[PDB]
């Protein structure tokens, strides 16, 4: 009986919020708030570093804008790069509204209320946007790649390929319970979210802009071979599409190889940005 409370607590998860700001990074920043089209108010930070590109880094399940192993490091990199950033967190992440996550499936609403944020009130500053995500932030960064027709670019950390594979390897990751139990909870947690099944691989169809997939060998929850299969379906219509597989844990790469991570993504952006 007690699936149905796993179930409830998965998709409601508790709030984690830093303490740092942009401006321990040296800059000037805005707090800002985003109304997504289901009527959820997302929290954000709007840095801008004078540029005409905005780059919108996507934090994973659980976490929110402040983690300090990926999402510090990544928005220190795109402004010290030159972009500008809009960095906020996820439905029922951080101090952002919304009662539920769907990780993945109703967070493309909070990307596309970004980007029309951006468009809506900053035009001149994100005449170009990337997207740069991580787990299921990386997930919603492929779907925005596909759906979103503002977004030019896009890199993929860590991305969930196979959603429930993925999803049953997360118990025991993120709740330190077994991997047996998801089969049990997965259905309370779809109930209470409204979640729905998304077909990943449908998106190698789709995407036909510059995508940058990163995946270690010691990421326990998605298996290099998960991303490769998206890769190699996605070249088939993509001249643009990159694997690059590091040997590091779940979205670890860029703390473990900081520099390499940095090299790569920064020759990245700067060949698509514009
Ligand atoms: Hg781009
Ligand atoms: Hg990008």
């Amino acid at each position: 009986h007690h699936h149905h409370h796993h179930g409830y607590k998965m998709v409601n998860p508790p709030r984690v919020v830093g303490n740092w700001t942009p401006k321990d990074l040296s800059f000037e920043y805005k707090d800002v708030e985003i109304t997504t089209e289901d009527n959820v108010k997302l929290s954000g930070w709007w840095i801008d570093n004078g540029s005409d590109k905005t780059v919108i880094p996507l934090h994973g399940y659980t976490s929110s804008r402040w983690a300090e192993h990926y999402m510090r490091p990544v928005i220190e990199f795109l402004l010290k790069e030159g972009y500008n950033v809009l960095a906020f967190d996820f439905r029922a992440h951080g101090k952002s509204g919304g009662k539920y996550t769907t990780v993945g499936d109703k967070e493309i609403l909070d990307l596309k209320a970004g980007v029309k944020w951006l468009k809506d009130n900053y035009p001149e500053k994100s005449k170009r946007i990337g997207v740069i995500g991580f787990s299921m932030g990386a997930l919603v960064a492929i779907r925005g790649l596909s759906e979103v027709k503002e977004i030019c670019c896009g890199v993929a950390d860590s991305p969930p390929i196979y959603l429930d594979k993925t999803g049953a390897r997360g118990m025991k990751y993120f709740a330190k319970l077994p991997e047996w139990l998801y089969s049990f909870v997965k259905p309370f947690s779809e109930l209470f979210s409204g979640g729905r099944p998304i077909n990943v691989l449908n998106y190698t169809n789709s995407i036909k802009k510059p995508l940058f997939l990163i995946i270690g060998r010691r990421d326990t929850l998605v298996k290099v071979e998960e991303v490769q299969e998206f890769y190699e379906r996605n070249k088939h219509v993509n001249p643009n599409v990159e694997l690059w597989v590091t040997d590091a844990p779940h979205v670890r790469t860029i703390q473990v190889f900081p520099e390499e991570w940095k090299s790569r993504v920064g020759e990245f952006l700067k060949r698509w940005m514009g």
